[PDB]
RNA sequence: AAUUUCUACUCUUGUAGAUGUGAUAAGUGGAAUGCCAUG
DNA sequence: TCCACATGGCATTCCACTTATCACTAAAAGATCGGA
DNA sequence: TCCGATCTTTTAGTGATA
């Protein structure tokens, strides 16, 4: 028995706030005189220098340590050999132990403890490792004893420009900690080298084995290939994909290498390219030839490795350097131009052109890789040029046929031969374009160049010059120079004369590319430390003398004092805590024990003394210092906390790999009874209330008790302080004092409240401060960022401005991840079947479209998110989406789609947890790949499928309702989780909380009346003998006299192999031909009924657009064009059949085809969707033009409602299951299976 | 037509909603340019 | 499979864009600096 | 030239069933 408002502090969750900080006083003087901002401007500069250095002693130690890497790898192939073939959970935790299990044997030659390795070189390793994360990569020492780098003196200088702030480092620290290590991390070396780039390696050596055993011919090919790359020199083209060879496959250049053999040189532009192995792989699978066939049957491409982590990237292919500036960019094209003038080459061409059109153009010839370029500009298409040449190739004469296609591809042809192969129009059409062509250029020759580059339209008539240029040079391109026919030698010796000083344009284009799409320079804020190495780390009193940040509460109002350091040193300046009465500031007062599980084996167990005492003798020993009664250590105790072993004997690690609960229960209780009286005796915690905690035997486990006990250590008190010592402390610059600031604390704010905004008062509230729910969290960073009725437009980037970000911390009183949260959300569901379901169906014409369904199915509500707030959000995003890509194309700024995205996603995510709080419903969501959606947004990024998803677990895991109480269930006190906490997308369930993850196949296209699918594919169905034989397959046909329709009965015992082989509930079908006649919808708009809209096909293999076709019309005219007689109503399949002619047959499978078709879409005048073909039961021939909102409007509301029964099918699969967990997804045949036992 | 920041309007120098920051690393996808074969 | 309508394999720039980790700290301990 | 204050650094380690 629980209810919806029980899904709240279940676990912690973190979240940062942004607010501008408005300086109080004079201070913002203080700060100018004294030089900080300038300070911290050129240390975060020296960081940013200093960061490439540092991670070349990191790559040094890298390639100097993994290069000794020897170690088998036959067991983890057999691994993954036998999850992929069987998947169950015990080889998948085998797997993982494996993995686990050669990450450490990586991980080792880091640590120094690798057992084939040698003592002297483990020592070494281990105590090189113990430096890279201290204050050891700058004062030489590990540059002493690693490989020489010898930083020069300026890097010298750099290093000694942090002298005594290397804690500035420290959040570099713990991300270098990442990439050396071996707890499967995806920015760690190891976990690349096991998890990611050998089933990689695996997949090539497999894959070369199958195409060696296959096909052995083109064996020799890949050695000769080998020698064209010049690289691996010492070793056979076998030995490469053999598995021990990956002992070499470890530093970035043998992956380089890998790469580029996969690929091969790439030389510069004008020459030929070295061809590489899925060159080749690709050369043979364009021959369209039965090796080319088996080759396709086997995959024909071969995988690149992943790059290493903290390694830098090289290439053996040619690199064209880059323009260093506009102004030599500019000032080298006008001494290019005017070169260009001084040859005269205009005049040269225009010469050269008014020759082939006055000479006999026999003896000048066209390269035979350019008559496709040619045909395509020339005429409307490019198979125009090619087919009149072969054609007439023909008529100058099947097989002879082939070989006058064989000789075109490769033959160089005089394009006197090409003019009588086509018209006259080709000839003109030539004329007039090379006229076009040299004027562009003339035009481009008389301008002059632009001033500079920094604007728009300065780049793009530089371009314009560019590609006139260019083009030029292509239509240079086009005619065969070489002497291998009988071209004219001094024309031919010409255009090489004029095509050797048009060559340089192509890399000066390429060049002005790469200079010109740079992303232009902005003003970027930076972190201030006010000189000072540690700053806002915390907020302890203890720690307010070396942080340096408090707070204030003043009347509503809130201030964050800084403590400068005066003259270098730490000035001890405090306040006087007096009476509540007197006006003044309200100081917070910080107690904060961080973490029991880090703080008390640290200031009780891991300390020096103790370790030095209990080595040499194991008598217990006493600790005087900070304690009010010294605290007694005893043997037992230092062993459980140091066992000399991985599971230590009070955590469950041990207990799970040994066994013995009552030997870990023991010593659970005793280290539990050891916390109780270190919290009792230490200074800082001798005054916290302990009185909550259970006794020691009843606690399960060090991470509840640890839950449980971490927020009473946690205390916010506040103590008014008198205003006058504040102000001489910041008028005598002693304090440094701000106002935090956003736009709900100006005076004219009236409205509701930011949700930002109510967590800071939720912070200060005095309910949090009896019983701390959300807690302010240490490491706050601040940031400055330099400039860049009456309204003014962007106001905040016309001045320099401080921004503080702060962490805080939600549901504090909640355990720090949840525990079988999904099973408590299938307990309420189970206990709750009445629940509505939310589909939501994500898609690119509409984008969201949201349905509410009953536990009945009956529809509540469907509606497409077009228009929130009557704005067009799927318009305006289509149009910038249309600019973008013009201006990618125009060398043009490419400007952000992210905020535009988060505004619409932000109303959508606010319009459906109304819809969830107003309904107590699930949603449920489309399961789809990564690469599928990765795809779409690549075609168009107007999708937002894997944007929204995103935004809906981030609100969906902290939930606050601005118009609910704050004590009440869902405000700011007791926020609503109704979702798994996020982890990373790989490890995300089927199912997070009350979000489900239904699969995406067949969801559109089904008619939601009857159940049906087209059970066939017309894939398959390509020569006249299929769709004979799919005809014969069908029961009978019969025309209705009183409707004039047609009713084909279906059975699916036939057609087998034109079926997909997915067998539905329902074992007969009767398809409706309806007659093509106007009906009207709920408003009472004419629309013939029956209509499908199908593509043009142009011909063989190529298809146009769309065209509207009206079934039974052209069907019935078949009928009275064959002259069949169907009046009478008998069976017109055997009528049919008879006649042979493959004209007929076609035609009918084109009308069935498109009947059978679902998705009917017009995106012209942009009318979509369906028709169903099969009858309701109750005499119903389903269109969704009906506009009953008992049914779906359009295809995507009827996708989202076949998503919501797929829902209902889930949780009706979770109410007769007793786990109380979910199945493993759904199959398609269960799936509409299911859907047709319920439809019909 | 204003915002910690973003989106949408202008009745109030504002309104409605959203807003995990910093650091690091890798990957994906576009556009252009070439080399090679294909309809 | 869900989506379709000029291409496939690569190579080099440039751009946005996504995902995946880390901390979300006070005290212990060492380095240093001013004193006799 | 060696001690006592003090500022900077780094450090500590949990989660799953009777």
């Amino acid at each position: 028995m629980t209810q919806f408002e029980g899904f709240t502090n279940l676990y912690q969750v973190s979240k940062t706030l942004r607010f501008e900080l408005i300086p109080q006083g004079k201070t913002l003087k203080h700060i100018q005189e004294q030089g900080f901002i300038e300070e911290d401007k050129a240390r975060n500069d020296h960081y940013k220098e200093l960061k490439p250095i540092i991670d070349r002693i990191y790559k040094t130690y890298a390639d100097q340590c993994l290069q000794l890497v020897q170690l088998d790898w036959e067991n983890l192939s057999a691994a993954i050999d036998s999850y992929r073939k069987e998947k169950t959970e015990e080889t998948r935790n085998a797997l993982i132990e494996e993995q686990a299990t050669y990450r450490n044997a990586i991980h080792d030659y880091f640590i120094g403890r690798t057992d084939n390795l040698t003592d002297a070189i483990n020592k070494r390793h281990a105590e090189i490792y113990k430096g890279l994360f201290k204050a050891e990569l700058f004062n030489g020492k590990v540059l002493k004893q690693l490989g020489t780098v010898t930083t020069t003196e300026h890097e010298n200088a750099l290093l000694r420009s942090f002298d005594k702030f290397t804690t500035y480092f420290s959040g570099f620290y713990e991300n270098r900690k990442n990439v050396f290590s071996a707890e499967d991390i995806s920015t760690a070396i190891p976990h690349r080298i096991v998890q990611d780039n050998f089933p990689k390696f695996k997949e090539n050596c497999h894959i070369f084995t199958r195409l060696i055993t296959a096909v052995p011919s083109l064996r020799e090919h890949f050695e000769n290939v080998k020698k064209a790359i010049g690289i691996f020199v010492s070793t056979s083209i076998e030995e490469v994909f053999s598995f021990p060879f990956y002992n070499q496959l470890l530093t970035q250049t043998q992956i380089d290498l890998y790469n580029q053999l996969l690929g091969g040189i790439s030389r510069e532009a004008g020459t030929e390219k070295i061809k590489g192995l899925n060159e080749v792989l690709n050369l043979a699978i364009q021959k369209n030839d039965e090796t080319a066939h088996i080759i396709a049957s086997l995959p024909h491409r071969f995988i690149p490795l992943f790059k290493q982590i903290l390694s830098d990237r090289n290439t053996l292919s040619f690199i064209l350097e880059e323009f260093k500036s506009d102004e030599e960019v500019i000032q080298s094209f006008c001494k290019y131009k005017t070169l260009l003038r001084n040859e005269n080459v205009l005049e040269t061409a225009e010469a050269l052109f008014n020759e082939l059109n006055s000479i006999d153009l026999t003896h000048i010839f066209i390269s035979h890789k350019k008559l496709e370029t040619i045909s395509s500009a020339l005429c409307d298409h490019w198979d125009t040029l090619r087919n009149a040449l072969y054609e007439r190739r023909i008529s100058e004469l099947k097989s002879a046929k082939e070989k006058v296609q064989r000789s075109l591809k490769h033959e160089d042809i005089n394009l006197q031969e090409i003019i009588s192969a086509a018209g006259k129009e080709l000839s003109e059409a030539f004329k007039q374009k090379t006229s076009e062509i040299l004027s562009h250029a003339h035009a481009a020759l008389d301008q002059p160049l632009p001033t500079t580059l920094k604007k728009q339209e300065e780049k793009e008539i530089l371009k314009s010059q560019l590609d006139s240029l260019l083009g030029l040079y292509h239509l240079l391109d086009w005619f065969a120079v070489d002497e291998s026919n009988e071209v004219d030698p001094e024309f031919s010796a010409r255009l090489t004369g004029i095509k050797l000083e048009m060559e340089p344009s192509l890399s000066f284009y390429n060049k002005a590319r790469n200079y010109a799409t740079k992303k232009p320079y902005s003003v970027e804020k930076f972190k201030l430390n006010f000189q000072m190495p540690t700053l806002a780390s915390g907020w302890d009193v203890n720690k307010e003398k070396n942080n340096g940040a408090i707070l204030f509460v003043k009347n509503g109002l809130y201030y964050l004092g800084i403590m400068p350091k005066q003259k270098g040193r730490y000035k001890a300046l405090s306040f006087e805590p007096t009476e509540k009465t007197s006006e003044g500031f309200d100081k917070m007062y910080y107690d904060y024990f961080p973490d029991a599980a880090k703080m008390i084996p640290k200031c009780s167990t891991q300390l020096k003394a103790v370790t030095a005492h209990f080595q040499t003798h194991t008598t217990p020993i006493l600790l005087s210092n900070n304690f009010i009664e010294p605290l007694e250590i005893t043997k037992e105790i230092y062993d459980l906390n140091n066992p000399e072993k991985e599971p230590k004997k009070f955590q469950t690690a041990y207990a799970k790999k040994t066994g013995d609960q009552k030997g870990y229960r023991e010593a659970l209780c005793k280290w539990i009874d050891f916390t109780r009286d270190f919290l009792s005796k230490y200074t800082k915690t001798t005054s916290i209330d302990l009185s909550s905690l259970r006794p020691s035997s009843q606690y399960k486990d060090l991470g509840e008790y640890y839950a449980e006990l971490n927020p009473l250590l946690y205390h916010i008190s506040f103590q008014r302080i008198a205003e006058k010592e504040i102000m001489d402390a910041v008028e005598t610059g002693k304090l440094y004092l701000f106002q935090i600031y956003n736009k709900d604390f100006a005076k004219g704010h009236h409205g509701k409240p930011n949700l930002h905004t109510l967590y800071w008062t939720g912070l200060f509230s005095p309910e949090n401060l009896a019983k701390t729910s959300i807690k302010l969290n240490g490491q706050a960073e601040l940031f400055y960022r330099p400039k860049s009725h009456e309204i003014i437009k962007d106001r905040r980037f016309t001045s320099d401005k401080f921004f503080f970000h702060v962490p805080i911390t939600l549901n504090y009183q909640a355990a720090n991840s949840p525990s079988k949260f999904n099973q408590r959300v299938n307990a309420y569901l189970k206990e709750h079947p009445e629940t509505p379901i939310i589909g939501i169906d994500r898609g690119e014409r509409n984008l969201i479209y949201i349905t509410v369904i009953d536990s009945t199915g009956k529809i509540l509500e469907q509606r497409s998110l077009n228009t929130i707030q009557q704005f067009d959000y799927q318009k305006k995003l289509d149009n910038r989406e249309k600019e973008r890509v013009a201006a990618r194309q125009a060398w043009s700024v490419v400007g952000t789609i992210k905020d535009l995205k988060q505004g619409y996603l932000s109303q959508v995510i606010h319009e459906i947890v109304d819809l969830m709080i107003h309904y107590q419903a699930v949603v449920v969501l489309e399961n789809l790949n990564f690469g599928f959606k990765s795809k779409r947004t690549g075609i168009a990024e107007k999708a937002v499928y894997q944007q929204f998803e995103k935004m809906l677990i981030d609100k969906l895991n902290c939930l606050v309702l601005k118009d609910y109480p704050a004590e009440k269930v869902g405000g700011v006190l007791n926020p609503y989780q109704l979702t798994d906490q996020f982890t990373s997308f790989a490890k995300m369930g089927t199912q997070s909380g009350f979000l489900f993850y239904v699969p995406a196949p067949y969801t559109s296209k089904i008619d939601p009346l009857t159940g049906f699918v087209d059970p066939f594919v017309w894939k398959t169905i390509k020569n006249h003998e299929s769709r004979k034989h799919f005809l014969e397959g069908f029961d009978f046909l019969h025309y209705d006299v009183k409707t004039g329709d047609f009713i084909l009965h279906f059975k699916m015992n036939r057609n087998l192999s034109f079926q997909r082989g997915l067998p539905g509930f329902m074992p007969a079908w009767d398809i409706v031909f309806e007659k093509n006649e106007t009906q009207f919808d709920a408003k009472g708009t004419p629309f013939i009924a029956g209509k499908r809209i199908v593509p043009v096909i142009e011909n063989h293999r190529f298809t146009g657009r769309y065209r509207d076709l009206y079934p039974a019309n052209e069907l019935i005219a078949l009928l009275e064009e064959k002259g069949i007689v169907f009046r009478d109503g008998s069976n017109i399949l055997p009528k049919l059949l008879e006649n042979d002619d493959s004209h007929a047959i076609d035609t009918m499978v084109a009308l069935i085809r498109s009947v059978l078709q679902m998705r009917n879409s017009n995106a012209a005048t942009g009318e979509d969707y369906i028709n169903s073909p099969v009858r309701d039961l109750n005499g119903v021939c389903f269109d969704s033009r009906f506009q009953n909102p008992e049914w779906p409007m359009d295809a995507d509301a009827n996708g989202a409602y076949h998503i919501a029964l797929k829902g209902q099918l889930l949780l009706n699969h979770l109410k007769e299951s007793k786990d109380l967990k979910l199945q493993n997804g759904i199959s398609n045949q269960d799936w509409l299976a299911y859907i047709q036992e319920l439809r019909n």
